[PDB]
């Protein structure tokens, strides 16, 4: 049995003020499991929830996602 | 039949103001069961739920999930 590799995309709300919560959100592939990363090396985990929320931001940030379905891993995108 | 060991990270809402009501999070793992202690050594139970809410925290306390599937159990993970 030969598995697909998954394709991922990241998302946002868009500009946002600061002091306000920053949302993140991803394709949905079903079966898939998600992992978000805040290093561009993926060695930071942040969370695994395709929607986490991200409380008071104060300053622009970047992450990484990816998706994994029957053992195979998608390349990770990233959102600003 | 050999069972794979299931891995299960767990989470937190970032920091919380003291008097706040501080909730916990694990990813999710399709069929499994959940255990959250309060000891290093997983000898208190706290709660047996994914996502369990802890009322009013006045100071800065850690968890401990294990995750079980098909009889199998992750090792613990731990939280902030």
């Amino acid at each position: 049995e030969i598995n697909p590799i998954p394709v991922v995309s990241a998302f946002n709300n868009g500009p946002i003020c600061a002091g306000e919560d920053g949302e993140l959100s991803a394709t949905f592939i079903t079966g898939a499991s998600y992992r978000w990363y805040s290093d561009a090396t993926l060695t930071t985990l942040i969370s695994t929830s395709r929607t986490p929320i991200i409380s008071s931001m104060m300053s622009s940030e970047t992450y990484y996602v990816v998706a994994t379905v029957n053992g195979c891993t998608s390349l990770a995108d990233s959102t600003t």
